[PDB]
């Protein structure tokens, strides 16, 4: 009932083309139906790898769904010029007409909000993008652009993509009940903490061994570091693990298995509203243990009441989901 | 520079008319202005009493109260009202400086609401729009539906903030600051918890009869402060305490008020103000004391911080 969208993050980077689209086919196969990019996605690689698949995105003749993400990064604004850009681009390299859902990736602060969704209201009435997406804006902001697009006629965003996992539930607060205010539907990205619940790591990592992926020897590894990387979520882990152990013995699935069965049976998502899951790799066998855990059912209480004492070991220093 | 407001929830209740008029008095003489009521304090007492102190508060001396959706009262038009121009009545006054949304009906849609407010304003019932316990994604819609429908902004956002619960401070306060509101911060001592006077034990046996016992309002009160994780956190500020200023220590009370007025996210500057609470005037005596004094070593401040981090995963909500 939780739906399945695949991350494609990776595709162009750890993931070559043919890995790419073994992925892809892997996904399609389970039977979902949803991919996610981004115009900045592997430096334009992941889209223009997607949109050599021969999958037909964008037409009528097409079964699969395709997001994509305009940004602000780099000088590039958040200003209509900037969105039309990013949006025509992206279509090119998906080579198809129009994307199903088209996300303004995070906020631009230095653009009048306004000015952004008044280039998105032009983008759509031309056709270029079926529904509108928000990633990483607060709670606040989100209900300021949804007043602002019912007053001018406009185009509400409908779905909300943002950071959420069994250790990283700050989303709950506020933004889960303005989004079902506004009709908002929830994508969570980051649902292993960007690989962190996997249980592959110790904290002791970080100054000697400082394994190559996610968050050591690339460009955002920092970024992930100061997201995640904290002893407190180390305890964390380990409390899982230990319940993990206790409550099923020899029996006990792995952890990563374990916070995937979280977000789909035990979080704040919900098939009724449409809310999905992200789900990342940086390989294929990667993809496929994944996969095979969204099948799995729902966990003991006692692993379930375990997530949340680990929740509350990190809440504290929990990062923002919006930026 | 942080401003001071008087809280007025006992007057009627725990304290008399004299009490509070001594009360006021004493308030005044620190050269503050701000009074803050509501509809619903004391059973309608509070403001009866304000209104008997012959103080003309429609001058000097300012004048906030509130309507609320409780007890089937909506906050539909009719009731926003009827509930205003009631407080007009027991204030003897012609209009209040400040009006709250006491906190939200979510029975009734919004701009409902703030039409009968626009209105009201128009009447010259009261001069500026406040919001209490709203989310801050609501404080947004209500804004951008005032600005767009021509009508009065709230200017003033009056919500729970103390040492040791600060939810406000991550999505709230980034919001006011870009819609123009200045903030009143009430429960400052966490309903007299942060005075230190109590042990979490006391929920068993003793259960001294005040904010958190023997009264309609106790189980709310225990439910959004009396947490074990709490009084850890308390122990911890008294240990620094004593670390720092050794015998030339400042009561945990008086820590707890610098730490709003030296050390919080208020800034004197966008007006920002604490709403001080008291049952007696002892109470309010020892709290107008501790506005005055200056700001805390920083080892105690960076206590006050272990404190709140050991009680944040368990932090009432400021929104209802
Ligand atoms: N809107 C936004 O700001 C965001 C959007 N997203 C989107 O969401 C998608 C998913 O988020 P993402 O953070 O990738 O998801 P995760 O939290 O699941 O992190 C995935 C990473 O964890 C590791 N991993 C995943 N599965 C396994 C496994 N079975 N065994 C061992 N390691 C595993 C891999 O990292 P490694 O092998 O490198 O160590 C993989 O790259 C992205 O692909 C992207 O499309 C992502 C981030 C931000
Ligand atoms: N908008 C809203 O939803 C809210 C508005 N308010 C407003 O804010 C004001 C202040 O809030 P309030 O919670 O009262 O503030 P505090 O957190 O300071 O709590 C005050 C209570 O703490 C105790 N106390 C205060 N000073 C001392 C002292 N020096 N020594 C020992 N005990 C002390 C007394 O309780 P005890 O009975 O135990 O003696 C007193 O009634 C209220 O009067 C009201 O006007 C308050 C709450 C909600």
């Amino acid at each position: 009932r939780v739906a399945s969208v695949l991350g494609t993050m990776e595709m162009g980077r750890r993931m070559d083309a043919p890995a790419s689209a073994a992925a892809v086919r892997a996904f399609l196969e389970r039977g979902h139906t949803e991919l996610d990019t981004a115009f900045m996605y592997s430096d334009g690689q992941s889209e223009t790898i997607l949109g050599g698949l021969g999958l037909g995105l964008g037409g009528g003749d097409c079964r699969v769904k395709i997001a994509t993400k305009a940004n602000p990064w780099d000088g590039k604004s958040l200003k209509p010029d900037s969105v039309r850009s990013q949006l025509e681009t992206s279509l090119k390299r998906l080579q198809c007409p129009q994307v199903d859902l088209f996300y303004l990736h995070a906020p631009d602060h230095g653009t009048p909000v306004e000015e952004t969704l008044h280039a998105c209201q032009r983008l759509h009435q031309e056709g270029k993008f079926v529904e509108l997406g928000l990633s990483n804006y607060a709670s606040w902001e989100v209900a300021e652009i949804c007043t602002l697009c019912k007053s001018n006629g406009w185009i509400l965003p409908t779905v909300y993509q943002g950071m959420y996992n069994a250790t990283t539930r700050q989303v709950e607060t506020e933004l889960f009940p303005c989004l079902r205010h506004f009709g908002l539907r929830f994508y969570a990205y980051n649902p292993l903490a960007g690989g962190l619940l996997t249980g592959k790591y110790k904290y002791e990592d970080k100054d000697g061994k400082q394994p190559v992926g996610r968050f050591f020897g690339n460009s955002w590894a920092e970024t992930y570091r100061n997201r995640f990387w904290k002893e407190h979520h180390f305890e964390a882990i380990a409390l899982v693990e230990k319940a993990l152990q206790a409550a099923y013995g020899a029996s006990a699935p792995s952890v990563t298995s374990a916070a995937l069965r979280w977000m789909y049976h035990h979080s704040q998502l919900q098939g009724a509203h449409g809310d999905a899951v992200i789900l990342g790799m940086s390989s294929l066998e990667q993809l496929e243990q994944n996969l095979a855990a969204t099948e799995e059912g729902p966990l003991e209480p006692a692993v379930v009441d375990a997530f949340n004492q680990a929740w509350h070991l990190v809440a504290h220093e929990c990062p923002n989901y919006f930026r």
